[PDB]
């Protein structure tokens, strides 16, 4: 007899604020049996120590969820490519993109990103306040970076960024509208992969089709999934953390000017903005136990699902000194904004480089940068999986 399931999500995720139950649950050292919009009931994992465990312990599988009605907040189960398989499939698939995303491999992109940010703030200079930082800086920057690396025509952004938001939708779209766009995009990706047989390219997608076509290293659906997720995670998720990180600094401007006055702080400010800012609206993808695991006062049984509350982990007072204060100068930062262990975020370095350069130049070229509106009147996405302001008007 397991306890009565509580309704999760606890409520809408509002701006960057965290529901109070997360902190109560950490203090309790128990998991919470929850009942979610779709799929299985789960245990919600809130403590940094335990989200570490569920995210990478081998007794918690992420392929298991494919044989189940997966505990989730979206009406349709999303196909997560390398995010939804175990070894040996995860090792096979991740090997194909490991080096292009490495620290050394991403650093060779630093010129181009920097040239792209200069150009992006060149226009702002000429055009003058007010500016929506989202439409004029954040979306181009993460949109062009990922589209150049991956070979996806950024001229096509008018079409596919309609569909992109069907993968992120909790309550913003009906289940039939969700399924319609999801195939619209797979068709689009599947067509891109076709042209790369006709006419190979020198981008990351061009080599993935070579890898299937002459090494037989993946399935055609695994190739389309890997390609989808790499565009999903770079277009929207990168933009939302940067948008969100911009909204923080501009509402706590003594940190902006601290980072302004000390640019050598940039790698620290980037790690802290990944931790402080709750990008994940509620939880990350669920894991099913494959044998019996005891944690959070619970003997979680084989076949039962856990939901890792990454943003709660990152406020854990037993890991982070003063966890709900923004300390850009924090030196050691074992956060989980990029997950933990086996599925640790492939694009970790590309997000660091983008952020580092973007904050550094935005704050450098515009020493007067301030919001052009009351922070409470900045609008935020409603009913989506990643939290982001929809508009960031600034003046200088
Ligand atoms: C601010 C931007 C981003 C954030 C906050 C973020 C966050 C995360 C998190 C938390 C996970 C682990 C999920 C889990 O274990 O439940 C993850 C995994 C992953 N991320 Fe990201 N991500 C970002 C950008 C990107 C980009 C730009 C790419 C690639 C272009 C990317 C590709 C991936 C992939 C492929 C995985 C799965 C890795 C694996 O299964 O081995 N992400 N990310
Ligand atoms: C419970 N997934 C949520 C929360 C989340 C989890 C991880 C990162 C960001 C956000 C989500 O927004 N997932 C989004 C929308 O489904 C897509 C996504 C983000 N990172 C991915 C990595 C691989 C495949 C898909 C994604």
């Amino acid at each position: 007899g397991t306890p009565a399931p509580v309704r999760y999500p606890f409520g809408e995720a509002v701006r960057l604020d965290l529901h109070p139950t997360y902190a109560e649950l950490r203090e309790r050292r128990t998991l919470l049996r929850v009942r979610v919009p779709h799929g299985d009931d789960a245990w919600l994992v809130t403590r940094h120590e335990d989200v570490r465990t569920v995210l990478t312990d081998p007794r918690f599988s992420r392929a298991a969820a494919a044989g189940r009605d997966e505990a989730r907040l979206t009406p349709l189960v999303i196909r997560t490519s390398v995010m939804g398989v175990d070894p040996p499939d995860h090792t096979r698939l991740r090997r194909l993109v490991a080096t292009a995303f490495s620290r050394r491999g991403v650093e060779h992109l630093r010129p181009g990103i920097t040239a792209l940010v200069r150009r992006l703030t060149d226009d702002m200079v000429g055009q003058g306040p007010p500016v929506d930082l989202v439409r004029s800086f954040v979306t181009p920057l993460s949109g062009l970076v990922i589209c150049d690396l991956l070979g996806v025509p950024y001229a096509d952004r008018s079409r596919f960024r309609h569909w992109l938001e069907a993968f992120f939708s909790i309550t913003a779209l009906p289940a039939d509208e969700v399924a319609v766009r999801i195939e619209a995009m797979y068709g689009y990706i599947a067509e891109l992969v076709a042209l790369r047989r006709a006419e190979p390219t020198e981008d990351l997608l061009g080599g993935l089709v070579r890898a299937r076509d002459r090494d037989g290293s993946c399935s055609e659906e695994e190739l389309v999934d890997l390609a989808n997720v790499l565009l999903l995670a770079g277009y929207h998720t990168t933009a939302s953390q940067l948008a969100s990180s911009l909204f923080v600094l501009l509402t706590q401007p003594e940190h902006a000017e601290l980072l302004r006055s000390r640019p050598e702080l940039a790698p620290r400010a980037v790690e802290e903005l990944l931790r402080y800012v709750p990008l994940i609206a509620h939880v990350t993808f669920a894991r099913y136990a494959t044998e019996d695991v005891w944690l959070g006062g619970t003997l979680v049984r084989a076949g039962e699902a856990v939901l890792p509350a990454v943003p709660s982990a990152n406020r854990d007072a037993e890991v982070f000194d003063e966890p709900d204060r923004l300390d850009l100068t924090r030196r050691h930062n074992p956060h989980l904004a990029f997950g933990h262990g086996l599925h640790h975020c492939l694009g970790a370095s590309l997000v660091r480089v983008q952020m580092e350069v973007a904050l550094t130049m935005l704050l450098g070229r515009f020493p007067d940068l301030a919001l052009a509106a009351p922070p409470d009147e900045v609008p935020w996405t409603r009913g989506m999986q990643a939290r982001s302001p929809l508009r960031l008007p600034v003046t200088w």
